């Protein structure tokens, strides 16, 4: 560790142009009380100050007032490199201008009042870009050094000519420096951000390493993923943190109908990027201007493809310039464009996980004091399908809605601003709930009965999500598939939603005959699209309904519909367990006819859990009636036991129909729930399930129990 | 009458965008036809139309009040 | 207004209007009949319309807090 | 019908403009199974544009110009 770099500490000496070092730091690096030293901090900025021996300082970090600290764009607890510069000498002239809001109210001779006594006999060491502060006349004015004659930095001896003007430009040019994006504004893309960061900055920080190893670095990054991920934000952050020039080229903007004009625009953009400096080119949406040269009919698209292939590779093609792309489907790009030298690196910037979403929530709520009792765990667990560009809109909508609901009584600054309204502002949890309201709403309570089925589903779903490290210690992959069967109106979809709602996974519930088409390949393309959208966001539970309508136990039909059924079954068998990686896919089936399923999806590894969901008894219907009437004004005179005793084989759909008829009679009496509504609705029951299907399901369950034979406690 | 399902999808999207509204489906038999079994291209189109209508009407909560 | 921006001087007119509205005071700009300036960018085929749409995009985005 | 863009509707537009100019007239649309084709996967939506242009050019027939 070279002792020439030090941290920022609070200031004892309240003077503007000064920093305090300790004496044991002075012997460790020869400097003096009058010595003028150059401070170079972050954001590629600098400043000049006077070093002075300070006993309290302690050699390791330096004291600097908030004015110096600001010019360097640092904070208390940030590192800076210090080094002396006596090459600087007395100024010829100086150009300071007052910042508007620090002089609103007064006028007249700012020089005689502020500047004259401030610079007098101190020969301050100033710098271009510096913003200093002068206290006097019951206020503190801020000037910005706009220009000096003796290079970037100079000293203000009594002979130095101080020029102030009274209509200056300041503050706006600084904020757009601080408003710049950075590595602290990126969340979730840690490994790919670090890879892109090193592959850009290692040629730029020191080319001597690549000179010693004797090879050229890659000059192409192909970014692909869903729209709204943060790829151009990452590219702008790398182009801002390094001394490049971010030039943005759009896909449909550069394309035109004039012949030889879009290629001229691409050549002009490449010449402008190669003319000034080593820069970073970001061509956005390249899939619109790369039609693979065979599916298109237009000549201009092939011409701009050839222009891109010529500008990216050829004789003296690129001289220290890297190009970045962005697309949604990376398969519709040229094999010559995805070659080495043009797009030699392909970076998968996908949907972030829970900790990355929490990092985005932390960095998007940084510039606002929200509350004291807002927990980000529910905000990171409930928004399980947010890509990252919707989180900023979510926080903006919550911050807008809080001020919108907090301005109905307090005035809207029509006469005078107030002092106590700005205190105790910010969003709360209900504002975020309204923002999430502006994908199912259950939490382990709307389902009634089936305690061992709920325990088994909770175990075999919640365990591979919560403990991956223990499973890598054990070295085994968990189970995926659960299959339900039984009578309709039993609660399979509610059980799937209740086991999907506690994890941070998505929910893709597709239907059986809503994927079959009359064309050739459309149903298998829809199956592949469903599985691609499932495995493109981990974790994700899949709810395949009507397996008896999908699978049909293919066998032999000898027809077009039979061949389509064979192709659908083979596509499902390949997508469930084939040549895949099975990262996080939870296929859950739900049918009412398990005899019409082929013996290949019921194979272990695909749908091994053959869980039967039976009909509820009276003690289970009590829990169903208690779970459906959760938030309902109830009467102390009603008996749910007397309602459940007279069911004798009803279903959850029939109980929901009874509850809906009772609510309809309640709203008819209104336009708590009374007992005569239930007494008049209990007569008009349905009982849609017959008796022979119960015998068939009981026979199938008895056959499944009798197949499990010669199995016991099994002493070794 | 994928485009034959996209028509019903963006009709109900136009309905849910301008809430409240009334979607008067005139001559319902021609659309639904009691999907059952027909075993043809017209049968497949009828089943896809009926499934789109059912999965785009049952997703209406107390919100958006069509 | 919309079509009163043309005569490379449409970009100069857009920059002139935005710097005039930013220089004087916190104020309000009224752009009536935006359908002439913004031709939806896909059905159009011109190039000064694309340039003036890109200028309006980079000038509307370049407004800071001050 | 034309292979270019816009001309396939501009032909119906200026044919109906010539019909509205020389009032009264009779426009005999022979073999309407090629213009007013049933809709029912397409070639891009050109026959739909032809049918829509014919519908919006046939709905603007008031008591005046009596075609
Ligand atoms: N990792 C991230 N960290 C912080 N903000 C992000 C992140 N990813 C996306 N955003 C936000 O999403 C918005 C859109 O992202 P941007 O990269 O600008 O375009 P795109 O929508 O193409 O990703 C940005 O305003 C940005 O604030
Ligand atoms: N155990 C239960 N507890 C509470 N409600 C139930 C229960 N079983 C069924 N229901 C109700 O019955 C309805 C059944 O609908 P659905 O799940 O789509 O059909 P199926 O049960 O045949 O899969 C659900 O809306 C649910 O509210």
């Amino acid at each position: 560790k070279k002792d020439n770099m030090l941290l920022v500490d609070d200031a004892i000496n309240d003077d503007n142009s000064v920093i305090a070092i300790n004496s044991n730091t002075m012997d460790k690096l020869e400097l003096f009380r009058g010595d003028t030293v150059l401070v170079k901090g972050k954001k590629r900025k600098d400043t000049v100050l006077i070093v002075l021996i300070d006993d309290e300082l302690e050699d390791g970090a330096c004291r600097i007032n908030r004015v110096v600290r600001n010019n360097l764009r640092i904070r208390l607890g940030d590192l800076v490199t210090i080094h002396p510069c006596p090459d600087i000498k007395y100024a010829t002239r100086i150009s300071v201008l007052p910042i508007a809001d620090t002089i609103e109210g007064i006028t007249g001779n700012l020089f005689d009042v502020f500047l004259k006594p401030y610079f007098v006999e101190a020969y301050r060491p100033v710098r271009k870009g510096d913003h200093f502060v002068v206290r006097g006349g019951m206020r503190q004015v801020e000037f910005k050094v706009v220009d000096v004659e003796p290079e970037e930095y100079a000293v203000v001896a009594q002979d130095t000519i101080i020029h102030w003007e009274g209509e200056p430009i300041n503050r706006e040019d600084e904020e757009n420096n601080m408003n710049e994006v950075g590595y602290d504004d990126i969340g979730g893309c840690r490994k790919q951000m670090a890879q892109i960061r090193e592959m850009v900055e290692l040629p730029l920080r020191h080319p001597q390493l690549f000179k010693a190893i004797g090879i050229k670095p890659p000059r192409g990054v192909l970014m692909y993923g869903p729209p709204g991920t943060g790829k151009t934000l990452m590219a702008r952050a790398v182009a801002n943190e390094t001394g490049a020039f971010f030039f943005l080229i759009n896909g449909p903007e550069v394309m035109s109908k004039m012949a030889g004009e879009s290629e001229s625009n691409l050549r002009k953009a490449f010449e402008e990027a190669e003319k000034n400096a080593p820069a970073i080119i970001f061509i956005d949406e390249i899939d619109s201007i790369a039609p693979k040269r065979d599916k298109t009919n237009g000549e201009v698209e092939r011409r701009v493809v050839s222009q891109l292939l010529t500008l990216m590779d050829g004789m003296k093609a690129r001289s220290n310039v890297v190009v970045i792309a962005a697309t949604n489907r990376p398969n519709s790009i040229d094999p010559a464009l995805r070659r080495f030298g043009r797009f030699d690196r392909e970076v998968d910037i996908g949907i972030p996980d829970a900790t990355g979403r929490l990092e985005v929530l932390r960095i998007h709520t940084k510039n606002m004091k929200l509350a004291d009792d807002v927990d980000l765990e529910a905000l990171a667990a409930e928004t399980h399908g947010y890509v990252g560009a919707d989180i900023a809109s979510l926080c903006s909508e919550a911050a807008m809605q809080q001020i919108r609901e907090k301005m109905d009584l307090i005035d809207l600054d029509e006469d005078e601003i107030d002092a106590e309204v700005l205190d105790s502002l910010g969003v709360t949890m209900d504002n975020f709930r309204f923002a999430l309201g502006n994908s199912v709403n259950v939490t382990w309570d709307d389902v009634g009965g089936l305690d061992e089925i709920k325990e088994e589903l909770k175990e075999t779903v919640e365990y591979p999500v919560l403990h991956p490290d223990q499973y890598t210690k054990f070295g085994l992959s968990p189970s995926k598939g659960v299959l339900f069967y039984g009578p309709p109106g039993t609660g399979k979809t509610l059980l799937a939603k209740a086991v999907a709602t506690e994890v941070s996974a998505n929910f893709i519930s597709v239907k059986g005959p809503e994927l079959l088409s009359m064309w050739y390949g459309e149903s298998e393309s829809n199956i592949r699209d469903i599985f691609d959208k499932a495995r493109a966001a981990a974790p994700t539970v899949v709810f395949l309904d009507e397996l008896d309508s999908i699978a049909k136990a293919r066998g032999g039909s000898l027809g077009d519909a039979g061949g389509a059924s064979d192709r659908v079954v083979n596509q499902l068998l390949t997508e469930m367990d084939g040549m895949n990686a099975k990262k996080n896919v939870f296929v859950i089936g739900a049918t009412n006819r398990p005899d019409q399923i082929d013996p290949a999806i019921l194979r272990p590894g695909r749908l091994d859990q053959l869980i039967y969901v039976p009909l509820p008894d009276e003690n289970a219907r009590l829990s169903i009636l208690n779970a459906q009437l959760r938030k309902t004004p109830l009467e102390p005179g009603l008996e749910l036991t007397a309602i459940a005793k007279a069911t004798q084989g009803f279903s959850g759909a029939d109980l929901l129909y009874i509850v809906q008829r009772a609510a309809k009679y309640a709203i008819k009496d209104s336009i708590y729930i009374t007992k005569e509504h239930f007494a008049e609705a209990m007569k008009t029951a349905k009982r849609s399930v017959s008796d022979a299907e119960l015998r068939r399901y009981e026979a199938y369950s008895q056959q499944m129990k009798a197949s499990r034979g010669q199995f016991s406690n099994f002493n070794f």
